[PDB]
């Protein structure tokens, strides 16, 4: 037996005791909820649900501000071994003719010290323009799609190519995609974002996500995960005859 | 609901939040938690859970104690359409020498002022001596067992002839058992009962449980659903070779 789950499933219980009676919830109610409960384990959306409305604040408790990137929420889509990168511009693994506009990431990883991390390697892994995650949607196969590592020069620069990444929509049919459009009366949407995961030897994990200014969901993320200190100015510079956008950032990692 | 979920959600949501910072939950506590709500799912086991749990409560609040008969959890075990009975003795659908005690049930159908209710039909529900239900179980027949209907005489009076419920455990491997055995520590037994449906025409449904006096689990219930109300003295006869267990009841119901 655990005391960790004694006490707080111990409290838990009592809490959603004090709910049900606070609330004057039903029988009719209840078996709503225990249906709608088993039809999220039917539709396979426990991660994305739970993700969807708690992993902020699961987040937020974990890590800490300061003068190191924040964190955000890994969400549900995450998928380990995707490939290393490398080669001339480094590039992640794309269908024939992607949709989207060619988007051109730069940056570097160092330490809270200013030392670059050479040793880092960046998992990143974002949507296609048709808002779906390669592994985890039905309309695309199970490889590693807009998914890859990518690792930092001599001099702790990085530097990747994709589609830029635009806003998506979870599911609307999907149980959770019914509780956030009918039954709650809001929408389903996150602003676009890069994920980004980065580890090196010696340093604490980063989980994080990259967002785009002036993005329409900007101020409302259906998951509750953006900050301000991750939204990331847009350049557009062509090259020869084509528009790229243009992408940078930082990452200060923590020690330990 | 649009409105209803709305305010529940919401209200549900700062819970949770607050209750994952206040205990401090962690990444891997919250990734504990995902998998175990998965478990719940791919097993059968949310309306047993659910009922295990949270049901004594979503009771408590649908009825409420007076000179009523008070109510009881349902549990997960009802089914619908069980056979009415009218012999002479009036028994239960049992099969040849089902084991255990032998057990004579009487009591009455009357409302708050006394004149019985004749428009009554009651189910009457139990587990075999071995601690299965009819329908939830491959070691029984998907047919109806220790299930019926039961019709008052015209003056109140109820009598059927069964065998004695005796105490019953929820799997020790299930999700939900090894949440009551491994992880808090405790048991997954609930103390003997017999499962009671009341209708009548002008009359509130009564869904309730009858106990038995010296059960080892009346102070220890799994499901916290026993009530001091509706434990029964039982008086303990051996008519020679076959020891019968007798119990009484008077029922009092509410009315529209
Ligand atoms: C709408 C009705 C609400 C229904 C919600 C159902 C949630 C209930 C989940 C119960 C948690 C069971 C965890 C398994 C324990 C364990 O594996 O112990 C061994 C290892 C080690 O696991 C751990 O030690 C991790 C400890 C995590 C504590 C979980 C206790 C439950 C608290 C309630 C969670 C809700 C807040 C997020
Ligand atoms: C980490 C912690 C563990 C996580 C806990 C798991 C979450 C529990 C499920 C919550 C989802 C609520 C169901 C939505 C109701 C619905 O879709 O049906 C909508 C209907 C009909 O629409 P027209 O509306 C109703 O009539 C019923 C209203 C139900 C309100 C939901 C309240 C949520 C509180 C749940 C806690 C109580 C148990
Ligand atoms: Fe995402
Ligand atoms: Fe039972």
């Amino acid at each position: 037996a655990n005391t960790r789950v004694i006490e707080l499933f111990d409290e838990f219980t009592d809490l959603i005791r004090d709910f049900i009676v606070r609330h004057e919830i039903t029988t009719p109610e209840y078996e709503t909820i225990m249906q709608y409960m088993i039809s999220v384990g039917e539709a396979g959306e426990w991660p994305l649900w739970l993700d969807a409305f708690f992993e902020t604040t699961v987040d937020s408790v974990s890590y800490g501000k300061g003068n190191w990137t924040s964190s955000a929420i890994q969400g549900p889509f995450f998928k380990e071994g995707a490939p290393l990168l490398t080669g001339k511009p480094a590039t992640l693994p794309m269908r024939a003719d992607e949709p989207g506009d060619r988007m051109r990431f730069t940056g570097s990883v160092r330490d809270t010290s200013g030392t670059p991390i050479t040793g880092a390697v960046i998992d990143v892994w974002h949507s296609t323009n048709d808002g779906n995650y390669s592994f985890f949607s039905p309309a695309l196969p199970d490889q590693y799609l807009l998914r890859g590592r990518v690792v930092p020069a001599e001099d702790g620069s990085i530097e990747f190519h994709s589609i830029r990444p635009v806003p998506y929509e979870i599911p609307k049919a999907g149980p959770t995609g019914q509780l956030m459009n009918s039954y709650l009366g809001r929408h389903s949407w996150r602003p676009a974002h890069i994920h980004i995961r980065i580890t090196a030897d010696g340093y604490r994990p980063l989980i994080t996500q990259l967002y785009f200014e002036g993005d329409p969901y900007l101020d409302s993320d259906s998951c509750s995960a953006v900050k301000s200190e991750l939204v990331l100015p847009v350049n557009k510079i062509d090259i020869d005859g084509e528009t790229w956008q243009l992408v940078d950032f930082n990452f200060i990692l923590q020690h330990n």
